[PDB]
C-alpha cells in the first residue's frame, strides 16, 4: 500500500466517527493523529485530552498542552491518581499496564460527556489495556509505519514535536520499592535543577538515603562546574548523600 | 467570545486605518500585526519599517527585513543614530526609552509621506508619557488584549512558521559609548560565537573585557583562553577575563 | 532578490526539463532539490540516485536511502569502484577529479535510460545545479527547507575516505575499513564530527577543539579499541579538526 | 611560647619517667615522640610498639617498621584483634572507644613487662606529652624538621571502620573489599581517598580540587570495583571532607 | 674565589661592627647574615628586627618572626604605617622608593637606641639603603646566589622561606588610592583562595572588579570552585570575581 | 639496619677507598654520595666529575657542574661523543650497553690518573648506597642529617628512549626532541616524553595530567611545529 492508500484509509476512518476524543503526549504519531483529526473532522469536532499526574513532569504536561493549542485544537487536561492503585504504587513489572487501563478509563467518561464515538491513540503497526477501553489507533489499523508517520509528517508541514519521549518517574526506583507522594516529588524536583543547569538527558536514581545521579559520559566533563551547588540542592530535598555514577547514563 | 472577538475588534481596527505602516523587528507579534495587516489591507495598503543601527550587529537586521521580505510586504529599511541622544550616548537607565522616542519620530516621519494614517506595532504587555502614546501609535494586539497565548493560537492559524538585545546592554550605566567601543565589543562578540559559544556577552569595562557564559560550556572553553586572551587584547582590551557567575 | 524570486526561478526551470534524474547524498542541499523536484514534477517525473561506493560509509548509504522514499521519490541505488581508477588507489591529488567523473558518468547514464532532461545536484552558491543557478546561499536552504516542511536530514556534512590518507598512499581494503571502524567507534561515544587520520603505526584522533575536554573520558577505551583494530599508537592532534 | 621552651617541656617530662612505652603508628606526631625519647632516653630504655589489626593496612603497618627501626629504637610488633569484640564488629557509635580501650588494654601490659612508667601517644593540643608540652599542627612540624625528621606517613590512614555505617555488620569480605578499592584508586595517584560502603553502591570520595583530574579513570575504576563486589560505583559531590 | 675566602671577608667584617641590627625577612639571605653574626658577635650582640605593617599578611610575619627564635636570636617586630606616606597611599610608580626610605629609617633609628654600629640587610651581588647607611656584608664580600647556598649548607641550614613575598600593593593599578578596608579584603579573597589548595594566587584589585590570576595549569582544577569563589569575594565586597585568561601574571 | 650502622658501613667503605673518584649526574643520590666522600676523605682525595654529551641536556650538565662545585668538591667536565660509535648513533636495541662502555671508560680513565682507588655512581664501579643497602627513605634522611637541599629534582633519562629502534640519532632530530620537552616542562609538567616519529611528535603525558594540559593544546602545537614537527599529537596510553 501506498502513502497516498493509507491517508486515504485513514481519512475513510475518520470522517466515519465524525466526533473523537484524541489521546496526546506530543509525540511523533499522536501529533500526527491530532493533526489528520483536525484536518478531516473540524476544531469544533475533536477534543485534546493530556494526561497529567505525579508519574510526569509538569514540564512535560504544559509543553504537551500547547503544543496542542499550537496544533490549533481544543485541548484539555485531566488529573489521574496513579498511586490510588496498589498495583501501581507497588512498583512491580506489570505496574504500566494498570497505568494505562487507569488512563484509558478515564478517556473514554470524557468520551461519553463530549459526545465523541472513539478514543484515538498514537500506536503504530511495528497493547493489552488498549483493546478493552475501545481504544482505536487508527495508525496502525492503516498499516503506517515509523517511515511512514514521519513521511506524512513532512507532507502535513509538521515539523514541531517532542523528540524526547518521556519516561514515567518509577524507572528511577528498583521494582518493589513502594512509590509515595513525597519521594516522587523529592525525584522529580531534583531532576528538574539538574536539567535547568543545561543537562538534558539526565537520571536521578532513588537509593533511600542515597541519589545517584546518571548523566550521558560525555557530559560528566561539562557537569564539574555544578558539584557543590547539586549537592546542596538535592540534600536540601531529602537526600543524604548525593553522587554521580561513573557507568554514564543507563 | 474572547479570540474569535478579539481578533474581530481588531479586523475592524486594521479595517478602520485603511493605509498602515508597521514597525516590524521580526519577532512573533510584529510578523502578526504585518500579516494581518496585508490579509485585511493587501500590500499597497501596508508598509513595514525595519529599523538599522549600530546598537545592533549587522547581521539581525538582515534577517528581520530578509524575514518581512519574505513574507511579501513592501520594505523599508531605515538607519538611526541613535548616538545622536545624550541619554543613549551616555547610557543612561532610560536609554532604552529616548531610543523608542527616536524610532517612533522616524516612522511617523514615514507614515505621513506614504500617507498612513497611524504607525502600529506588536507591543503586549517611565520617565515621562508612554514613547508610543506620545506619538501616537496604536498597538492593537494589546487593546484587543491578547495575550500570548492568543498570539501562539494565530500565527499557527494563519500559517506563520517563520519567525524571529542592544549593545547598550554590555556598557555600564554612566559609560560614555563610541563608535570605536561598540565595534570593539561586537567584534569580541563574533569572534567568541565563532570558536562555537553561541550565547556569550562580552561585558565592556574600559580596559577591562568581563566574558559571560552558559556556565555548562566553561569547561568547554578553556582550549581557548590563550587565544581569546590574545584576540581581545588586540581589539583594544588590556585584561581579558571570564565571570565565575556565568551568563545572567 | 527576494526568496520567492529565486524560488520562481528554481520552479520555472524545473518546469522546462519536466524530467530530471536528481543526485541524492542525504544532506540539507540535495534534501530541498529533491523536494522542491517532487512538488513541481511528481514522484513519476523524478528518480533520486543514491551512490554506494568503498570512500563512503555504509551508515549514510543506508540512510540517504531511507530519506529520500521517506520525501516520496523513486529510489534507485547504484555502486562505484572508485578504487578502479588507478589514480584514486594511489590518492594522487586529482584524485577528485577522476572521482567525481566517475560519479558523474554513471549518473548520466541513468538519465538517458529513465528519459530525464538533466542530472540534478545539490551544489549551492559560495551536471545543473539549479539552486546555484538560482542564487540560493547557505541561508536561503535553511529558510526555504523550513517554509516546506523539511526536518530529518543528515547534519553532519559527508567526505571521502581518501582525505584519511596521505597524498601517495596506495588505498586498500584493509586500511579503508581500518579507519572506518575506528571513526564509527568514536561516533558511537557521542562525537558526529571526527577523522582518524591514518599514519601507519599511528592513528592522528582529529576532534573539533570545543570538545576535546568532553573527550577525556573515553581515552584509555579509544586507546584499547582503536588498537585491537591494528593500530599501534592512538594519538590525539592538539590542532584540533582541520 | 616558643618552640624552644616547648621542646624543653618534653625533654623535662621524658626525662623524668626515664622508661616509656611508645605507641608508634608512623604519622608525624608519634615519629616526633619516639624520636625525642631515644633522644633523652637512649635506645636501651624506649620501647616501640605497633599495633596490626584487621581495620588497618599492611601498608601502614610495614613502613611504620622500617621507620621505627631506621630511628635507632627497639621496635616490637604487636598484633590486636577486634571485631571479636561486640561493639566493633557491629559498628555501633560506640565502637571507637572500645577500639581505644582493647587497645590502650595490652599497652598497659606491654609497658609493665618493660620496666617502662608510662605510655605515650601522638596526640596534640597514657600520656600525652605533646599535648602537655602545649604543641600544636604548626610546632609538630618545625620541631620535627628541625631535628632531621624526613619520613612519615603524610596522608592519615585512618581506621578502616569509618567507611561503613553504625548499624552494618564488618566481616572479612566487607573490609577487604574496601580495602583493595583504596589500593586501587591510590594506585592511580589518588592518595587521600575514601571508599565508603552501602551495600550494593560504592561511594568515593576524593579532594575536589582533584576531581577533574580524576576524570580520565572513570570507567577504569568503574569496571575494577565492580569486580570487586559494588554493583554501582558512584563519586560524591560534596568530596572528601 | 673560593668559598673559604669569601667567609673570610664576611667574618671580618662583622667581627669590626661586633654589634649589629640584622633586617630579617626569612629568606635564604637574611638567614644566612643573622646566622654568621651569632656565630661570630653572640646572641647579645645581636639584634633581630622583623618588619610588620599593613601590606603583608600577619602570617609572613608569624613565620619570619619564628624563623628568627628557631635559629638562636633576639628578634623584636616593629611596626610601621606605610600608608602614612602620600607616595604609597596613592600607590604611584616610586612608592618602592618611599617604602623602603621608611623602612630603612625606623632601623636606622633601633640600631642608635641599642648600641649597634651597622644595619644589615641580606642582599648579594646579583638605592634608598644607601642612603641610609646600611650595609650589605655579602654583597661586600662577593657572595653569589650559589656561595649562599654551600656557605648554608655548611652551617647546617636547611628552613626558610622558599618563597619571598610582595608587597600587596602590586594588586592596585597605579594611582589607585589604598585604604585600610580594601587591604583587607584583597588579601580576605587571596587568603581563601590559599584554603582551596591554590597557594600561588593574586586576586588584583580593580574597584568593583576582582580579577584573579592563577597559574594555567591549575585552572582546569579551579572550575570546582567557581561558584563558591564568586559567593565569597561578593561577601567580601567586589560585585564582579572574575579570573583572568592570561593567568598568574604576564 | 638503623640508618647509623648503614651511614657508617658508607664511611667504613669509603675509609678503605682512600682515593676515590665520582660519578656525579646532579640527582639527590650522587650528591649523598659526593659530600660524603668530601666529608670524609678529603677535597684532595675526591674528583667529582660531570659527562657532557648530546645524550643530555646542557641544562643538566650546567646544574651539575655548578652544585658539585657549590659541594667543595674540584670538577672536572669531560665530553662524552656518543655519536661516533654506530650502535648508539643507530639506536639498536643494545645500544644503551655501548653508551653505559663509553662512559665507564671515560671515567675509569680519569680515575686511574688522579689516583683513585675506585669510580662510585648513585645506585641504591661501586655502588656503596648500594652495597650498604640504602633505600630512598634513608637517602632523603642523611642528605638532610648533612645539610643537603638543593639537587636536580628532576630526574633526566637518555634521550635515546625517544626514537624508535632503527632511527639515526642526528645532532638536528636531537635538538628538536630535546628543545620541545624543555617547552612542556617550562608550562608546568616536570614528567613528560616527546616521542620522535619523523613529521609527528607523540607527547607522553602522565595520565593525571591530561586535564590540567588542555589550556596549552594550541600554544604547544605551533611551539612543536616551529621546530621541526608537521603534527603534533597527545598519547591516549598516557606516559608508559
Ligand atoms: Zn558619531
Ligand atoms: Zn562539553
Ligand atoms: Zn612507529
Ligand atoms: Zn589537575
Ligand atoms: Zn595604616
Ligand atoms: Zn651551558
Amino acid at each position: 500500500a501506498t502513502l497516498a492508500t493509507k491517508k486515504a484509509t485513514l481519512v475513510a476512518a475518520l470522517k466515519d466517527l465524525q466526533r473523537v476524543t484524541v489521546a496526546f503526549s506530543g509525540g511523533i504519531d499522536s501529533t500526527l493523529v491530532l493533526k489528520m483529526a483536525l484536518d478531516v473532522l473540524g476544531r469544533d469536532n475533536v477534543t485534546a485530552v493530556v494526561a497529567n499526574s505525579e508519574l510526569f513532569t509538569d514540564e512535560e504536561f504544559d509543553k504537551a498542552m500547547s503544543l496542542a493549542e499550537e496544533l490549533g485544537a481544543n485541548v484539555q487536561g485531566t488529573t489521574l491518581d496513579y498511586l490510588s492503585d496498589d498495583h501501581i504504587k507497588n512498583n512491580t513489572p506489570d505496574s504500566w499496564y494498570y497505568a494505562k487501563k487507569m488512563f484509558y478509563s478515564r478517556l473514554n467518561d470524557i468520551a461519553a460527556n463530549n459526545g465523541s464515538a472513539a478514543v484515538l491513540d498514537g500506536m503504530i503497526k511495528n497493547l493489552k489495556a488498549r483493546s478493552e477501553a475501545g481504544a482505536r489507533s487508527l495508525l496502525q489499523e492503516a498499516d503506517f509505519f515509523k517511515t511512514d508517520v514521519r513521511a506524512l509528517a513532512q507532507e502535513l508541514g509538521l515539523t514541531n514535536w517532542n523528540k524526547v519521549a518521556s519516561c514515567s518517574v518509577s524507572s528511577r526506583f528498583p521494582y518493589g520499592t513502594t512509590l509515595t507522594h513525597d519521594n516522587i516529588a523529592q525525584v522529580m524536583a531534583a531532576e528538574k535543577y539538574l536539567r535547568s543547569l543545561g543537562f538534558p538527558t539526565v537520571r536521578v536514581r532513588f537509593h533511600n538515603d542515597i541519589a545517584r545521579i546518571e548523566l550521558p559520559e560525555a557530559r560528566i566533563g561539562d557537569f564539574l562546574v555544578f558539584n557543590d551547588r547539586v549537592n546542596r540542592q538535592l540534600q536540601s530535598l531529602g537526600f543524604r548523600y548525593v553522587t554521580l555514577d561513573l557507568g554514564g547514563f543507563r
